[PDB]
């Protein structure tokens, strides 16, 4: 092949991740490299293991090979052992999160996605980024992934992180990753679970044609929220690019006044806590 196969009989599958809330993916050991890593199970496979081969970056999870031995498929990467963004987010322990981590973590996902879009050998448009198909590495570095899942060619309850041309089924530009990656922000500022509760459908309906976005806190500093606004922007081609997002960034991390402001919003969930849980209160009942 032109891409490294894995036989299924040196593979030692331990659990299911996240007890199957992320799909048919493994924590497993490669037996004969001793190294452990993941298996994404799969029926089939079309030909991502020839894209999978020529991406690599700090900020997106390693391709180590293929499982081709019918019926048995599937795609083995590196196991980033802090688990999901999602799950940390919404754990306590995400308490510990200031200004330079929602910093650098911001950072790191912009350049694994501008990575993806403009310097891989091949352009890859995510097209499904959420804060569950991103995962942290052992070293506290955050890591893209199932960027694959499409096979890249579009197949074959996450309206949340759907930007309205992905949720109709419209011509798609890069720019759709940059309304999800808006989304993962407002997750890592927030704390909280974007439209819980809410129904998929009342997403989608909300979103598309009421221009319906997460609720901002008015504590929240403008600089992330102007942010926020620019990467949900409804006309699709106003939205920045990666390489913009990763410019805006570092202003951001050279104004002095931002840490200040960040940290007490941060530290301030007391308070804006129902600003959120008041929007939602109010989406939940113009459905019931
Ligand atoms: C190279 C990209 C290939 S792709 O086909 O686009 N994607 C693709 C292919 C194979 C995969 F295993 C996965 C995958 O899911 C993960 C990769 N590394 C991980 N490390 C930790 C966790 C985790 C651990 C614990 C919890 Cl509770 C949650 C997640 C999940 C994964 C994947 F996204």
């Amino acid at each position: 092949a032109s891409f490294v196969q894995i036989k299924f009989d040196d593979l030692q599958f331990f659990e299911n991740c996240g007890g199957g809330s992320f799909g048919s993916v493994y924590r497993a050991k490669w037996i004969s490299q001793d190294k452990e890593v993941a298996v994404k199970k799969l029926l089939k496979i079309e030909k991502e293991a020839e894209i999978l081969s020529v991406l690599s970056h700090r900020n997106i999870i390693q391709f180590y090979g293929v499982i081709l031995e019918p019926p048995n498929y599937g795609i083995v990467t590196e196991y980033a052992s802090l688990g999901s963004l999602y799950d940390y987010i919404n754990s306590n322990r995400s308490e510990e999160m200031d200004m330079d981590h929602i910093m650098t973590w911001a950072t790191d996902v912009a350049k694994g996605m501008h990575y993806l879009h403009m310097e891989a050998p091949v352009k890859v448009i995510h097209r499904d980024l959420k804060s569950r198909n991103v995962v942290i590495a052992a070293d506290g570095v955050l890591k893209i992934c199932d960027f694959g899942a499409s096979r890249f060619h579009n197949h074959t309850g996450t309206f949340p992180w759907m930007a309205p041309e992905v949720i109709q089924s419209l011509p798609v530009s890069e720019t759709c990753d940059t309304y999800s990656y808006g989304v993962v922000l407002w997750e890592m500022l927030t704390r909280e679970v974007p439209f819980k509760g809410l129904e998929g459908l009342q997403v989608a309906w909300l979103v598309v044609e009421k221009n319906e976005r997460l609720t901002i806190p008015s504590s929240c500093p403008r600089s992330f929220a102007e942010l926020l606004h620019q990467c949900w922007e409804a006309d699709a081609k106003k939205r920045p690019s990666f390489k913009q997002i990763i410019s805006i960034l570092e202003s951001m991390s050279n104004d002095t006044s931002l840490p200040d402001k960040c940290n007490s919003f941060l530290h301030n969930k007391a308070e804006w806590r129902c600003e959120i849980e008041a929007t939602l209160e109010r989406l939940k009942k113009l459905e019931r």
